[PDB]
């Protein structure tokens, strides 16, 4: 009789469950076991996951975000995996930014193992910037070089072939509770920070001078016109789809836009677009006080009250490895969590994925913290305030420092108050 | 026979049938019958008091959000920091209604979100369309509402049904819930009614951002934008004028979605023109921010209950997602817990996918031990100004004297 594993997943892929069931069928084959799959749309599992872990019913293995692993190990639900992550390398297997998702900020065992890696790169328009006298070697180098490109797109006769209309220089999506990782670059690129340890203490550093700077910079590009209106009116998914259709010549976005196009509209690529014609990556600039690539993505975790710990371990050390970190990657349009999986020929013979690769050497997360969801809710919100101001040309900076101020009030109260 | 007490207030159309069927699956699970009683708003004020005060009550109550630091404060409710964990904590619910869990500035939580009341301004599509109003525009700042709000007052466009001409706005001031109405304006200008600044809590309804606000907003019905009848009106009757073709544009909460579903014999008003041509807006952002009025109610348990841990087991089965998608929908409000509104039931409506955007600007008032007198004195002193309105009379001096005076008043409160 099968032994029995329970996984939970979020929406990761075109057909979240099948392909997932794919990935393990060689596990359960080598180990004579049924790997049970639940997917959770990603505005559930949150909760989904912390029913499971208070009540000590639920499955073997849950997807975290890489966001969430400090709230859930600091629940004690979670079996330490410092074993997992050795077998599979140890801390050097790992881009520093994903090793920091591994546990708890400043806890002393490892609670979850990393399974992909979201990043974020400046694609752009190759023709657009050619038609702008715009050398992307130079608008991706430096701040100073981006924002004098986007300057030379905005003054661009260039019009689309298919919309024979203008390109945006910039599209950045206004309207989304994913605003602060768009922001967080900017932030760290300038010498800021989201949060930062002061008094015994984490504590809000968002209307610290580096990263009110960073943010002005950012957000002043819009009200300088390089972002259109319709723009900060719109969701991360919408603004792909104005990129596809021609509307922007710079946007923001992870590894997936490459595969869509190469694939046609019908199979949801956009292979007949001009955009996927004229396709370039570029890293995010470096700032005044470095370069930094946002990091995301999720990790994996086994509950401590899973009644197969040691079969479940050989689960984790299977999807943090090699042959199912590029598979999954392949399914998710993701990065590998796994360093020595960026090596493989998937990655390496494309060269926009190797661009992807030199970004990566930038990554940055979040500080770990058990908060972490309180912190971000409170910055989401008062960003998206500053978008408001932007959208009426009316974002100062001292505007713009009153709003952070609020944010950073809130954000310590939080950060003082996390229960237990 | 494991028995629990809940008391509940009327939110739905058979508020105890309701509640016994929201609640079955858990008195099924558990062996146990949950006992409810439903009070009238004022009666359930009345019934809770005395409950604190005797140490004789049920062992969950629903509270208003504006009710949980006044009887948090009395030192009677159980902690609820494991039951909010469970349904994910901080992260599972929008700032403004974590802020509704507890006495302002408590480490401990002491109530549990249960449904949230939050306010959108619906428009008449062809009304807005006929006056060359652009809903985008009207609806992303308060200079695009008062230039829409002046389109719609000189378009000769009339109601295919009652063949004459819509008020531009409908609103009360024949309300106790005038605040709720203010609120978003009063925030949009970058004031409070109430602020915590100096080291104690104070009336701020006399700054300059809150007069700016309460201005803005009570002068566009001297303007001619909204008509005599509607300030004779409280909140229901100013839903059947909008029902009835006779507004433009009103702020109501997500109730109205779901009654522009049903057919007047079941209480919607499917067949009505206004049904058919239905678009919904946040609040437009004013100089200072974009703000939603965000009440609704909590349930907490009292710290004299015989039933903590059964009751606690409730309070997660209602706070969580199944029971919230559930009551929310059996209510018309929106759920609690933000997670509940990734259910298919919200996420497959366009009108209510606007409600969960205008949801991100929630704001909340301070969860103070003495909020009921402060909003009283505010409610009073409103009043007041929406009267000099009827008879067209507000200035800006008018209204400063009068809200100089809630301030006084309220201050001396809140000491
Ligand atoms: O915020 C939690 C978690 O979010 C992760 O991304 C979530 C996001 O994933 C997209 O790819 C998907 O299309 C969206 O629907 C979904 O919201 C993120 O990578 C993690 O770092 C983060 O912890
Ligand atoms: O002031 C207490 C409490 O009031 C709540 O509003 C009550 C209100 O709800 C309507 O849906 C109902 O039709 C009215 O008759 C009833 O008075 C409010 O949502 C809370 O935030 C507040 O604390
Ligand atoms: O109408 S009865 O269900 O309270
Ligand atoms: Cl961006
Ligand atoms: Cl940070
Ligand atoms: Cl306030």
């Amino acid at each position: 009789m099968q032994k029995t594993l329970e996984v939970w997943i979020m929406p990761n892929s075109p057909q979240p469950a099948e392909d997932f069931k794919a990935l393990v069928a060689p596990f359960e084959k080598a180990h004579g076991v049924e790997v049970k799959v639940t997917v959770l749309d990603w505005g559930v599992a949150w909760t989904k996951i912390t029913t499971a872990a208070t009540s000590g019913v639920g499955p073997d293995l849950t997807q975290l975000g890489t966001t969430w692993v400090g709230a859930i190990s600091a629940m004690g639900v979670l079996e330490p995996v410092d074993d997992v992550l050795e077998a599979l390398g140890g801390e050097k297997a790992y881009l520093p930014a994903v090793w920091r998702t591994t546990r708890l900020e400043g806890a002393r065992q490892a609670t979850a193992v990393p399974w992909f890696s979201e990043l974020r790169a400046f694609y752009y328009r190759t023709d657009a910037l050619k038609a702008a006298g715009v050398n992307p070697a130079e608008m991706f180098a430096s701040w100073q070089g981006f924002e004098a490109g986007l300057a030379r797109l905005k003054a661009s006769s260039f019009r689309d072939p298919e919309t024979k209309a203008p390109l945006a220089p910039l599209c950045t999506p206004g309207r989304t509770p994913r605003t602060l990782h768009n922001a967080a670059p900017w932030i760290w690129g300038a010498g800021g920070e989201i949060v930062r340890q002061a008094g015994g203490r984490w504590q809000s550093a968002l209307n610290s001078p580096e990263s009110l700077e960073g943010l002005y910079f950012f957000l002043s590009l819009a009200q300088k016109g390089y972002v259109p209106a319709e723009s900060l009116e719109k969701n991360t998914a919408q603004i792909e789809a104005d990129f596809q259709a021609g509307k922007c010549a710079v946007f923001a976005s992870g590894p997936w836009m490459i595969q869509r196009a190469q694939v046609p509209e019908a199979k949801g690529g956009f292979a007949e677009r001009t955009a996927a014609k004229n396709l370039g990556v570029a890293p995010y600039p470096a700032g005044p006080k470095g370069r930094y690539t946002f990091f995301g993505g999720s990790n994996l975790a086994l509950f401590n009250f899973s009644k197969n710990k040691p079969l479940a371990k050989e689960l984790l050390k299977y999807l943090g490895g090699p042959e199912a970190q590029v598979r999954y990657a392949q399914m998710t349009g993701m990065l590998p969590a796994l360093r020595s999986a960026w090596s493989d020929p998937s990655f390496q013979q494309n060269p926009l994925l190797r661009t992807f690769i030199q970004a990566a050497q930038f990554g940055r997360t979040y500080p770990s913290l058990a908060g972490w969801g309180g912190v971000e809710n409170l910055a989401v919100q008062h960003l998206g305030m500053a978008w408001d101001l932007v959208a009426q040309g009316r974002l100062t900076r001292e505007a713009l420092k009153d709003l952070m101020d609020k944010a950073s009030a809130a954000i310590n109260q939080a950060l003082r108050h996390h229960h237990h």
